[PDB]
C-alpha cells in the first residue's frame, strides 16, 4: 500500500476523462456514437484489467 | 508519507497539463501571448504555493 494508492488517484482519472467512451448512449444497441467499439484500458469492465 | 507522494502525482499532472500557461513564449517582455497573465495555483513559482 506504499503507493497503491496512487493507483486509485489515476483510477478516478480514467472515468472524469474518459468514462464518455464506454456510456451506453446509442439507442439502438448498435451503431455506438464515439464512431470507435474499443474499451480504453484505464476503464475497468472486467476485473483482469485491475493488473 | 502515508498520501504525500500522491501529491507529486498531482503535481506532474500540472506541469504536462499547463505548463505552456507560464512558459515565456513572449519576445517582446510584456503581451502574454496566452491573453492570460494569472499563474495557475497548480504550478508552483513560489515556494509558498506548496501548501
Ligand atoms: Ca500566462
Amino acid at each position: 500500500l506504499v503507493e497503491d494508492h496512487l493507483a486509485v488517484q489515476s483510477l478516478i482519472r480514467a472515468y472524469q476523462i474518459r468514462g464518455h467512451h464506454v456510456a451506453q448512449l446509442d439507442p439502438l444497441g448498435i451503431l455506438d456514437a464515439d464512431l470507435d467499439s474499443s474499451v480504453p484500458a484505464d476503464i475497468i469492465s472486467s476485473t483482469d484489467k485491475l493488473g
